[PDB]
């Protein structure tokens, strides 16, 4: 019985109304809020990009570091959809051996990019493979090993060194690169197509540490892919994909990281994907 055929007839009615605003908005009032005193630290400014943009504390990833511990990063546990997330900011010219620090000592195998360097973030992986970064601060090595550019996305292989141990490590990076900040995908096939990819790369799987996602701000773009992501996950693991409540999934996302979604557009575009998504997988997948 087409259930699907049910939720995408409300989605219509959504449209219909125009309610997707009022939607959105009574998320935005209905978040959670907790401290983000370590964010706030004078000695931490310029580790942000952005002055309201922060991490929760209770949330936020520590780097192994004495000196300072702190990244603009947020670890976000899926309990249900048993996925975990890191989101973070655009790395800094001064924060890119922090943010390879941390995809080190997390044990991520997969960088997950949604923005464009020139839209900001620093160029915080090698452009060119006979061109090598060291991340002197930190001790790491980061080389480009190969890159397959398509017209809404690029795949590269990294390999990530630890020069204090020698140990080397293969880092897939997914940068889709046709999504605006404040805007939406190209489509929902090119947006589902770049999802698929991520997730057939073993990258978001349990064996390693969480995929680290970002965007510039690490909360518009890197909360609607997330969202999109763990609401398939839910309604491939429930018995009744139509009991999955995309409102308070987002929600509950919000308790690791402020502001996950940041337009009623980015909400609907979800949504939408989400249910293309699902006709997809839970049929002749
Ligand atoms: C022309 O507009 C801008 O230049 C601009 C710059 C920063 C921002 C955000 C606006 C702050 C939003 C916010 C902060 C805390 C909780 C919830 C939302 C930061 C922000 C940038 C981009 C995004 C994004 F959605 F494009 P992403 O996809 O990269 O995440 C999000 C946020 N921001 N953060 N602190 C601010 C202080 C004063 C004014 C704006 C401030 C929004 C617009
Ligand atoms: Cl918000």
């Amino acid at each position: 019985k087409l259930e699907f055929m049910e939720m995408e007839k409300e989605f219509e009615q959504i449209d219909k109304s125009g309610s997707w605003a009022a939607i959105y908005q009574d998320i935005r009032h209905e978040a959670s809020d907790f401290p983000c005193r370590v964010a706030k630290l004078p000695k931490n400014k310029n580790r942000n990009r952005y002055r309201d943009v922060s991490p929760f504390d209770h949330s936020r990833i520590k780097l192994h570091q004495e000196d300072n511990d702190y990244i603009n990063a947020s670890l976000i546990k899926m309990e249900e959809a048993q996925r975990s997330y890191i989101l973070t900011q655009g790395p800094l010219p001064n924060t890119c051996g922090h943010f390879w620090e941390m995809v080190w000592e997390q044990k991520s195998r997969g960088v997950v990019m949604l923005n464009r360097v020139m839209e900001k973030c620093a160029q915080y992986w090698p452009q060119k493979e006979e061109k090598e970064m060291i991340f002197e601060d930190t001790n790491l090595k980061l080389t480009l090993i190969s890159e397959d550019i398509k017209s809404y996305y690029t795949v590269r292989q990294l390999e990530l060194e630890n020069l204090t141990t020698q140990e080397t490590r293969e880092i897939l990076h997914f940068h889709y690169t046709t999504w605006p900040d404040f805007g939406v995908p190209e489509s929902p096939a090119s947006f589902l197509n770049f999802l698929f990819k991520v997730r057939e790369s073993g990258s978001l799987s349990p064996e390693h540490g969480p995929v680290v996602v970002h965007c510039s701000a690490g909360i518009g773009r890197s909360g609607t892919f997330c969202l999109a992501d763990t609401c398939l996950l839910l309604m491939d693991k429930r018995k009744d994909p139509s009991s999955v409540d995309i409102k308070k999934v987002l929600l509950e996302m919000r308790k690791f990281r402020m502001g996950l979604i940041q337009t009623a557009d980015q909400l609907r575009f979800s949504y939408l994907a989400v249910i293309e998504g699902a006709k997809f997988i839970m049929g002749d997948s």
